């Protein structure tokens, strides 16, 4: 990686301009070649070098540098925005969809691979290149198991890793809440909407109170059954409320391409 000063990083974000450079949370829009600066605790700034020094890969995001953490600017977002259209962008199609799904569960893949632990899998989490390739960013979490600070988004998390363990189990039951945000357009978890959480759907359809169907997103118009339909049945086994019942992520890859 590149060693970049602070003042070498603070007039390409135009003085740290809140609206215009920022993007969110703090993340920042800027040039060296087109990048994303995250500005920060200092734990998870040097165990988030750790994880990328050892993993590269085409569905990671890619650290450039470090002072604050520089990264390749994703110009297509996160694949949360892009589910619901944020900004005027079109909805993302059904083909688009599935190369998303099969890439982020490659980028899985590599990282269980090499004995990582993501810990925070969510659609915020996978970004989207010039080409919409899945991208998986945010390792500040991310480890090589119980723990007293339980960390990371309630709405994608497995029963066990609430109650403290961290086990690559847990990425799996995750992975799967993002498989059916990406059928049904819908966040994981909405207040202002009833089940509030998107994993009950597959409680509701198991007890034939509702369909697949009556689920997918109806902002599309290449979806078919057959693969949708698979594409729910590997998102029903990886949200098995038990760790061991779930598959492991080359299984997931595996059925994720016999779906294509
Ligand atoms: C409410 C609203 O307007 N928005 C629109 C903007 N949106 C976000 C803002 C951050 C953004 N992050 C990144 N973008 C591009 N490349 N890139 C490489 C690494 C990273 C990040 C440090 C890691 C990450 N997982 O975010 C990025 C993704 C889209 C929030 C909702």
């Amino acid at each position: 990686f590149h060693s970049f000063s602070f003042y070498e990083l603070k007039n390409v974000t135009n003085n740290f301009d809140e609206r215009g450079n920022k993007m969110g949370e703090v993340v920042y829009k800027g040039y060296v070649t087109t990048v994303a600066v995250k500005k920060l605790l200092k734990q998870q700034f040097d165990q988030e070098i750790k994880v990328m020094a050892k993993c590269q890969h085409e569905n990671l995001v890619e650290l450039l540098g470090f002072s604050c953490l520089v990264y390749v600017y994703m110009p297509n977002g996160s694949l949360l925005d892009r589910l619901s259209c944020l900004d005027g962008t079109p909805p993302l199609s059904w083909h688009m969809r599935c190369k998303i799904a099969q890439g982020a569960a490659n980028g899985i893949n590599f990282l269980h691979e090499n004995h990582h632990i993501h810990r925070d899998i969510k659609s915020a989490n996978i970004l989207l290149d010039e080409a919409f390739t899945a991208k998986i960013s945010d390792f500040g979490l991310a480890r090589a198991v119980m723990t007293s600070r339980i960390v990371g988004t309630t709405a994608y998390m497995a029963p066990e890793a609430l109650r403290g363990e961290i086990t690559p189990k847990s990425d799996i039951y995750s992975f799967g809440v993002v498989l059916l945000e990406i059928i049904t357009g819908l966040p994981a978890v909405d207040e202002h909407r009833e089940p509030q959480l998107l994993l009950d759907i597959k409680e509701e359809i198991e007890d034939e109170e509702k369909t697949i169907e009556d689920y997918i997103d109806k902002k599309m118009n290449d979806a078919d059954s057959t693969s949708v339909e698979a594409m729910y049945s590997v998102a029903s086994q990886c949200l098995h409320e038990k760790k061991n019942k779930r598959p492991d992520i080359k299984k997931v890859q595996q059925l994720l391409q016999e779906m294509t």
